[PDB]
């Protein structure tokens, strides 16, 4: 089920969605792996968070033109950390369109990131304005309120049971719920049930630092999260 492909590693999750997988040794954490989708609608590609590098990234693009062979018509990238925005230079350089929502971008200079050129902004319940996430075909773009970061943005993939968590999500047999150095604990476990709600027939959860789980790591990371407060 596993294609290695060069330090990456990709998983066919449903006929049109792919799980991309890249690893960076971050010292007192080990080789850490961090997950995004690949999403092909019709004829063009759809491109869920970058890997952790710039060169993690282009090869990405690079088994994309492989194995799919059509163009890459948009990323959207959920957070202004590092697994899904470090590699926002590469695909820049390879003309796509680049969407994160707007408080990604305002804060993507002091984390070290680069912004992407377009800006999510997002209605008060959470679901993204239209009009800022032209094209997005199935990609369902939703807003879940404060948790692992406070500008952290999860996607469902509509006409399949997949929605894509981020780092927002932990497995339902996961220990912790990671780095909260730049969490809102107090509104994280509301936020992690909200994601719940808003794609309430997503039987696939897909998530930034773990295979693709049942829902069940959705109530697990609430329910860790409801002792933060
Ligand atoms: O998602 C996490 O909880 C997580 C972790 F547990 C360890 C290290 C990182 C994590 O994600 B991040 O904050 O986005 C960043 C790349 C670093
Ligand atoms: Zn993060
Ligand atoms: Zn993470």
């Amino acid at each position: 089920g596993d294609q290695r492909f060069g330090d990456l590693v990709f998983r066919q999750l449903a006929p049109n969605v792919w799980q991309h997988t890249s690893y960076l040794d971050m010292p007192g954490f080990g080789a850490v792996a961090s997950n995004g989708l690949i999403v092909r609608d019709g004829g063009r590609v759809l491109v869920v968070d970058t890997a952790w590098t710039d060169d993690q990234t282009a090869q990405i693009l690079n088994w994309i033109k492989q194995e799919i062979n059509l163009p890459v018509a948009l990323a959207v990238v959920t957070h202004a950390h590092q697994d899904k925005m470090g590699g926002m230079d590469a695909l820049h350089a390879a003309g796509i369109a680049t969407y994160a929502n707007a408080l990604s971008n305002q804060l993507a200079p002091q984390e070290g990131m680069v912004a992407a050129q377009h800006s999510l902004t997002f209605a008060a319940n959470g679901w993204v304005e239209p009009a800022t996430a032209p094209n997005f075909g199935p990609l369902k773009v939703f807003y879940p309120g404060p948790g692992h970061t406070s500008d952290n943005i999860t996607v469902g993939i509509d006409g399949t049971d997949i929605a894509f968590g981020g780092c927002l999500i932990k497995d339902s047999k996961a220990k912790s719920l990671g780095n909260l150095g730049d969490a809102d604990t107090e509104h994280y476990a509301a936020s992690a049930r909200a994601f719940g709600a808003a794609f309430p027939k997503a039987s696939m959860i897909v998530m930034s630092h773990s295979a693709p789980d049942s829902r069940a790591a959705i109530t697990h990371t609430a329910r860790m999260a409801d002792k933060l407060r």
